[PDB]
């Protein structure tokens, strides 16, 4: 049997403290179901590593949000890569992969790790600053749209869009359709900028359209594989360098040891993506009648996995709820896990690495000296403002 609760996830006061909550799913059962949404939920860690790692049974080709693709016309064309299953989506995988490949990185970290030490320098040169605004939106902004070989007129797009994307695939809630509403103008630009003419030379755009003559993707699907990065690119990394700042700014002995070994810095952002989980939720869709959990769930069911819990969950983790940068952090779920697991995820440790790196080397201290604002999303968990004096070390 089943337990039925009427959580709603995707309610501002769920966002507002998810916590006791997911405490609340992980300990009702292995499965549960949201009277609420109508969808079964998974909030443990080995249920939704299980789903996440059986695509055929738990399928992304219906939508990876609330929406069922078999019930409902998508708010935007399918994603190749997100919204595909498998054989369909190895190929675009693959490009992906090798567009954001450890090569790619070798070519870009030298100027990834000199924006963020610019940027930490000018902060500190402010002293008082908005963590959200001046570092996680300032520094992504500073380095992505640029390695994507976007033009500079219309940036302002990237992250509105991006909310929108991550909203969209929430339940029909204010902010979903709020954020549909508005969403005209950002899609515009969005789709324009993914044309060949428009990525300049050597970036990851100008790369995907190069990789149209393999055999693995055609020209006309470029387009969108841009549109993949341009939609998860920013925004996702965003949230977790922010959530690394609040971690480091709430838990002032992690941020000690990072400073003493700058060497750190990469888990000390992996477990900021664990401890934060900015990527709160994804669904699935299921393609057959399937035991789970001892539940037996049927076909064409939406299955919403909740990763962030799956990520404090005490099953797999000892103590979860606490902020460590030293923790053997392999095996969270924050980048989700199995065949479509985070393809960007080189990138955003890159970025996170190098800007917990500048931190680690020329802050003493990071200390909340302001209203934190959190920022309401149906997807993405993180701030709107989170304002800081940093005392250079
Ligand atoms: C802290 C930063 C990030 C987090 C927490 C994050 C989280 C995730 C998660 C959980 C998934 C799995 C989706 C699923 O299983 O349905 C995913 C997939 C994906 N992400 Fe990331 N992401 C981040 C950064 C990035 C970056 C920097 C890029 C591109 C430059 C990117 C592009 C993608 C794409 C294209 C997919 C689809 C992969 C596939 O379906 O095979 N993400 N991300
Ligand atoms: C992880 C978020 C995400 C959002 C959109 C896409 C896509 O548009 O393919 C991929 C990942
Ligand atoms: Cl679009």
């Amino acid at each position: 049997t089943i337990p039925h609760l009427a959580i709603d996830p995707f309610s501002l006061d769920f966002f507002d403290d998810p916590y006791p909550d997911q405490q609340t799913l992980r300990d009702a059962g292995p499965v549960v179901y949201l009277d609420k949404w109508n969808v079964y939920g998974v909030a443990r860690y080995a249920e939704v590593h299980a789903v996440l790692n059986d695509p055929t049974t738990f399928c992304s080709s219906r939508g990876v949000g609330l929406s069922d693709f078999k019930k409902e016309k998508p708010w935007r064309p399918p994603s190749l890569i997100l919204e595909a299953d498998p054989p369909a989506h190895t190929r675009p995988r693959a490009v992906l992969s090798k567009v954001l490949s450890p090569a790619t990185m070798k070519t870009i970290r030298d100027g990834f790790a000199a924006a963020a030490d610019a940027k930490v320098d000018e902060l500190l040169q402010r002293g008082c600053i908005d963590a959200i605004a001046d570092l996680a939106e300032a520094y992504p902004l500073s380095v992505f749209p640029d390695a994507m070989g976007l033009k500079q007129e219309g940036r302002e797009h990237l992250l509105p869009y991006a909310g929108l994307v991550f909203n969209a695939f929430g339940p029909p809630n204010e902010l979903r359709q709020t954020a549909i509403e508005r969403s005209a103008p950002h899609q515009a630009y969005v789709n324009e900028q993914c044309q060949r003419p428009n990525l300049a030379p050597g970036g990851f755009g100008a790369c995907i359209h190069a990789f149209t003559d393999t055999g693995e993707i055609t020209p006309d699907e470029a387009p969108l594989l841009v549109r993949s990065l341009l939609s998860a690119g920013l925004d996702a990394t965003v949230n977790g360098i922010g959530a690394a700042v609040y971690c480091l700014a709430r838990f002032p002995g992690e941020l000690q040891r990072l400073r003493s070994d700058p060497t750190l810095a990469r888990n000390a952002f992996e477990e900021a993506v664990r401890f934060e989980s900015p990527v709160q939720t994804f669904f699935r869709t299921t393609t057959r009648e399937v035991e789970l959990g001892g539940a037996v769930i049927g076909e064409g069911e939406k299955v919403l996995m909740f990763l962030g819990s799956a990520n404090r969950d005490p099953r797999r983790w000892s103590d979860p709820d606490l902020y460590d940068i030293t923790r053997k952090t392999s095996g969270h779920v924050g980048f989700g896990s199995g065949v479509h697991m985070c393809v960007g995820q080189l990138v955003a440790r890159l970025e996170g690495e190098v800007m917990l790196s500048a931190l680690a080397r020329k802050v003493a201290a990071i200390d909340i000296d302001g209203p934190v604002k959190r920022r309401f999303n149906n997807t993405l968990r993180g701030l709107e403002s989170l304002p800081v004096k940093l005392t250079p070390a």
